[PDB]
């Protein structure tokens, strides 16, 4: 067990690397989700506006 625990500290920096990588991956996943959501909002917003313009021109006609 001396061996096991001596090298647990030797591979603790690798543990930190693994941790940070996983956390960053999850954070980027959430960022992607939020990016998609904002883009969806923009797509929808444009449909709403385009209609309110087909109806605006319809009023003119």
């Amino acid at each position: 067990v001396r061996a096991d625990l001596q090298a647990t500290a030797l591979l603790a920096s690798r543990g930190f690397a693994l941790y940070n990588a996983a956390n960053l991956k999850s954070i980027d996943f959430h960022r992607r989700i939020e990016e998609k959501s904002l883009a969806q909002l923009k797509r929808q917003m444009e449909r709403i506006r385009a209609k309110q313009e087909k109806h605006r021109q319809g009023r003119v006609d």
